[PDB]
């Protein structure tokens, strides 16, 4: 049956005047790894925790402890024009339910599905979660909750983690990816529990991305990674080509290759007939020279092949 | 410098003593050749058609009773090759080269040994099924300065390993393997370190038939090989992890604008946190970007993908942030 | 056909106002300069010392207080301040003439800014792309400098700035204005004119500070590079380091000929017979030491291209 | 100390007129595998019972002429590489040189115990199923000032780590391993810190068998180990930043010309801030000469000449330990 | 929506004349090896040749070279009553089709599938084919043809290999392991080709093993294995349980545990109730006895459970 | 031979004072102890 | 020949009052992830540079820039007294070098070594270094030369990890680990560099360890992989012989076993001996009684062997030199 291909489509967005201050006080509290390095050694390990707390911060600044206005911690508007994402999620979700579409939502984080659990509360959206604590019947009844006809619950929360299990949620339409993997597998598994067999709907990709920050930078690594699969996808394509030997049907086209030219020769065959002894000088200079530019024209063929057009030969 | 090297494919026909063997091979088996076969069946009698008829390619008096019932002319004009490499090698010795011959068939090398003595050329030869110390002497002899030889009978994978006949100048492919590396490291023979003239390679193809078909599955191979090989650091860049240079990268992207901000980013600080048509600008430009984004990577090859190991020696900063 | 690049270091001298500031800096830290203190001392140091003279090798207006007192002025001072600048004048003035169009690249954005002043003020038509320029910015860039029959003629740029695969063919000359510490990062903006696409033959020009401190910064990436180019090609040797069915085959059939054809015994022993005296001994060690002389003096010279077995090996026909 | 370099000679030998009846049975015994038809688990068994055969008939059951197995001369000339051992040893006595020998096969250990009571060669016996204080009481005992013992049988892959067996000077392999690393050290058990006199290794290789055809291709794996070694110190290299010593002498490079300098410097010098097109051209002329020049000096260091900071070698031994 | 099960059914087969021969003749040619041992270096090795030889016999005598009737060969009924499998195979692809059921034939010898191509041109058995190392745009084109709409195939011949590829194949109902896997997760994977989501009718997956002979043992070593799957994965799902921190959900149900009769009481609690002073030994004794008791008693609770539950 | 050990779970009440604590603390937090705060408030409160 | 034991002492050091003052300032600019008395949730990463900053604390707190005083920046004794290691192996120097001792000096830090070599020179030690980033070339021509007679040298200064495989040093008797590697077994290594084949002394290893802080509780952390280590080892032993086939002497014995007494036999053997005819139940309840008696007898013998007493074939302890070459 027909899959329509999937619409994978970056939305960039900015971040809010809270996020700004915390993603100030991140870069500051470490300006020296950031200005320029310590020891090799120690810089990497240094380095690697100031990106996730980067990736928190363009995230929700209500991640870190204290941000949110003092308790009583009470769950109001404040919880969605503070976080650059939601304030595009909430307009997004309302055009969403409005076409009629449902949409799984996925994160990284497990404590920011808990935050998106307190908006959907806040909004009344019905909704399901797997963290990847859950169980494994917890999961099934999860699944079986949001897929049977006439369902309820329009939004589905889950972990990259948990996306890639073998589960099917074939019943929404659009996925939402609140902030990406490092592997871009895993993101793209995430993708096809919408887009795949069983889909009948059109399958759209919201990537948030947080533009100009270290989200923005990520995405070309992803790029690249992305890339880099597939090119050694190609690589053992080819590598199991090159390692094939001829099959029966190959032997056959080689032998009744010119077989039908032979049977009707008579006489001699080829440059024999033309010339068939005694080689003169010139008789083999243009041998050779038909013969250089047969040999410049067979390697043109190949060499202008490559990688992404393997499937031809 | 090493000077890169010719290589040329000599197409050539066949006698009239060929055709008669050739379409007795076809014949002997042409219910075979025409398909008949079922899908269960082994490749042996497939690959005893391609055989014999490389054979004849080569030369008919590979077959027993194909040669009249004496080394003489005919042993020259019964086989194509045979008549081109006779002016080729008068030519050669005249121009003062001096030329490897390689066959997959041993007993090929039989007559082009009879050939050498009928033509009066100085000869050594290793079968590969000779011995170390016997093809030792064969390849010195060969480059002792001052040789007496000219012509040197070789199989195509014979010799080994990394052995040494730049003193010659030519090479040439009486047949080809099926593995386009053996004839590759045929011609490396004389293409390597210490030599000092032009290597040119020719390669007896024959035309219209078997051979020409082999060439061109050869020619594939080659180039599944070269894909294969420069595609190789493809597994290594895909499972590298990030340098302190592309961290620092990654945490240094907007930096200088986040600092210089005292409101807020882009999209919330102009807009408020307040429309469809805001919305749908939105996703419409985030679109194009990602179009652009795919365009222009996935279309990269491995020359730009691939990290060096100098990336990681992070030294010093462009701008020292 | 795409043509191999030209790729020439072209030795630039410093001006007097250069020396007076290459001096200074080099005074303000004599002690760290003459590899005085305790091996203690953290890399800060002498690093902060190639900063300076890497920014003064560029051009002296880096340096707060440099330019010629105020009111500031744009003048011809802003070319002859500057050992490079007196060198690319007359090389994009040969440029333009000859109808090619270039890339200009640099480590420092506060050079692209004195070298955007230089454009503005012998009227060139410029694009800039900086690392610190939006997403959408630099797409206009790039198109506006690829547009046929376009206005531009300089384009400036910072090394790392655009990222992976942009393309300026429109371009055939490639003006590094000051090198990188890793080669690939150079080799990667002159690739931004040098791929497919580009009908001329790319010519790079790389300034280079001669008897100072960014001729012997060259020398140390020439050796990175060299360094990289060893690997890549050696990266074949772990994956060689089984058996395929062909080398399993060839170990077996190795003489089984000779064996089938030897009714007694094997070579050794049918000469000789079980029985050997010490004339017969002394020939087996003679000719084996010269068979194992021959036979790792064959294989310890050789390199990775002729011991890799190709994919195509196991197409065992 | 002064240790004298290994002195390795592959001694290529025939086979006995029993080893070629049976090496002829193994080849006919699996001719379809031999011919070319694809598992080569059924090729993997036939090189192991060749070089069975290489090593001795008698590990073929029923080989020995039968009941009662008696031990005589016919353990000798039966097995090509036992003929040239039984007057190698001979002249390695006389010199006033002991020998340990290794084989893969402790059954072949065996035969050569059998070979040693029947010559009256006194031996010592390690073979990876010995106890530790039945291992050091052997080595002493081979160590001893003014020892009884001549012959020391041990396996390739006994794992015995840092055994110290100096006393002797000669090794001989009497078949190969697959990985050339655990035949090395095998051999720095006699060639190692303490030795005194020339080491000279023996390897048997049946000539013109598989032992011949195993011998070529371990000389393959054994140069591509030190391409990676290579490869590897090419590789620490270049990832390595610069030291406080190598960020100086880029500082101090041309610091002194410069304070030497009162008015300008070099090109700025020569023909100050005004370049016409002569000058140009004389610049881009020594750029492109300096250029190629200083691409020539570094286009000439391959993988084989590499600034060494730890001196590992495919050559030597790895200080693995290979107990299997 | 309604996933029917899949009936998996051992099909124990027999063996024709002409392959007890080969067993035979297999089992003859190596039959020290097989009775006693060698070295335990060479057995090992010699024996998985045994193995791999003995599995070809169960599967096609034809596979054999020479074993065929002399050559030149034909397509007869010979083809099919000279191997057990393909006998069993005949009949019931003959009531497969007439109960307008597809069916899915996986191998691990493609030189089987070949066996087996010959054989649907003989009955006239419309097919497709996908070889272990089929390229992928040929590979592609055979799952939208057999599965198109009105199809015209009916049988789909696959490698066991090319059958875990993200393929889909919901249009046949009947899968037939013509031999098996040794890693029992291969065939299970060949299964969910045809049992998995799309699929409206009774999945039945028929596994071909000679009984009496080798296959028949392999049977019991698959099924070892397969269990033992299954505790690794109980084994994974017990160990996140026991890394798990508690919930908030957790926590609140800890807080709130006779909070309400702590807010109920006015004086002391349930032992200092009953006395509270330092009273009687008895009254130790009286709690040690109970204490004693909810203990036998909260151990046996949880000594109940085991790794087939975790609920 | 060593002796398997006998554990015993021995289970106690509290005086008055402590029923007037473990009144005191959940009072002083009853909220929290019925359960207020959404799913992003971290467990330092209930911890507490 | 006699090769001494080594003796291993780890000496307890404490922290100056500068030293202090860091600890305290690298705790409290991440106290969060330390106190672990909220979310709990603070990743590891996060640890471990709170770990590594530690660590350089205890060694020396100059690692850490702006510690030691501003201009004018000399070396004097504030490099010794500043530091805790410094002082106690200041005093241990001067012991050692009037009994005639030479001294290798390991360290996880090359920029330690930096250090020690300020020190070195600031006391007159004459010294040799060995980072991994100086050549073979040199490298011989300072190990090879610190061993030759009549050296002027007292000290040699190397990082654990440079990687040096049978490189000895045997004409020295002292080995100062400055600080400690988690891998234990390269440490070893850093010791047989001195105690090994060679050694005509009795080698002794001292162990800095930072008393009460972190180095303390790695210390303890580092001896549980050792004893880990162990007991892998030993159950390889175990698991080899498990999977060992009866060899020819273990048939011969089993032969054997009683065959005299067979021979020796001309009527019935053992039990039939007795009565041989189906007699009482109470030979049987004699038999059953004998028989239960024997099998928990036998029951005892192997239930009382376990790990650790099983037989050494290889000498190979987790308490001796891998084998293996360190590189950082």
């Amino acid at each position: 049956k027909s899959l329509l291909p999937k619409k994978e489509i970056n939305v960039y967005i900015g971040m809010s005047e809270m996020q700004v201050k915390w993603y100030q006080k991140i870069l500051e509290k470490d300006i020296d790894a950031v200005n320029g390095a310590g020891g090799k050694r120690e810089s990497k390990t240094r380095l690697l925790n100031i990106v996730m707390q980067l990736r928190k911060c363009c995230n929700h600044p209500y991640l870190f402890e204290g941000a949110e206005p003092g308790p009583p911690y009470t769950t109001d508007e404040h919880l969605i024009y503070n976080a650059g994402k939601m304030v595009v999620l909430d307009k997004l979700l309302k055009r969403i339910q409005k076409q009629g579409s449902r949409v799984l939502i996925f994160s990284q984080m497990s404590r920011l599905l808990d935050i998106l659990e307190d908006y959907c509360v806040f909004r009344g959206y019905k909704y399901c979660r797997i963290d990847g604590s859950t169980a494994h019947e917890d999961r099934i009844a999860a699944i079986d909750e949001y897929n049977k006809p006439g369902s309820d619950k329009f939004i589905f929360l889950l972990t990259t983690r948990a996306g890639g299990l073998g589960i099917n949620l074939t019943t929404a339409d659009i996925v939402i990816l609140y902030d990406s993997d490092w592997n871009p597998q895993a993101d793209l598994q995430a993708m096809d529990r919408a887009h795949r067999i069983g889909q009948t709907k059109q399958v759209v990709v919201y990537r948030f991305v947080t533009d100009n920050a270290i989200e923005e930078k990520v995405l070309e690594r992803a790029a690249q990674k992305l890339r880099l699969d597939q090119l050694v996808i190609q690589q053992g394509r080819a590598q199991v080509a090159a390692k094939a030997a001829a099959n029966k049907d190959e032997l056959l086209s080689m032998i009744q290759h010119g077989a039908e030219k032979v049977f009707q020769t008579k006489g001699a065959f080829g440059t024999m007939a033309e010339k068939g002894s005694q080689l003169d000088d010139d008789d083999i200079d243009a041998i050779l020279q038909a013969g250089e530019t047969r040999t410049k024209e067979l390697n043109a063929r190949y060499e202008k092949l490559g990688i992404d057009d393997l499937q031809k030969f």
